């Protein structure tokens, strides 16, 4: 069970939207996010806990550039 690190997360980009599907294709065990550290709002980055099988490709085809929840700057924690 590795840990994934994704940044460039907005109030409601897609991270919290994909977490629902990530369980059907990735079966995420633990998924959380951070806050602005001032307004208690989601803005900065997030986290994801998954096995050591989906994490390999999870960032492979995902991480690259900044899009509308299509790639984002993700990487192994």
């Amino acid at each position: 069970m590795r840990n994934i690190y994704v940044g460039n997360l907005v109030y409601s980009a897609t991270s919290e939207q994909v977490k629902e599907l990530f369980s059907q294709f990735g079966k995420v065990f633990n998924v959380k996010l951070i806050y602005d550290r001032e307004t208690k709002k989601p803005k900065g980055f997030g986290f994801v806990e998954m096995q050591e099988e989906s994490v390999s490709e999870a960032i492979a085809k995902l991480d690259n550039t900044d899009f509308m929840g299509r790639t984002i700057r993700v990487t192994e924690a």
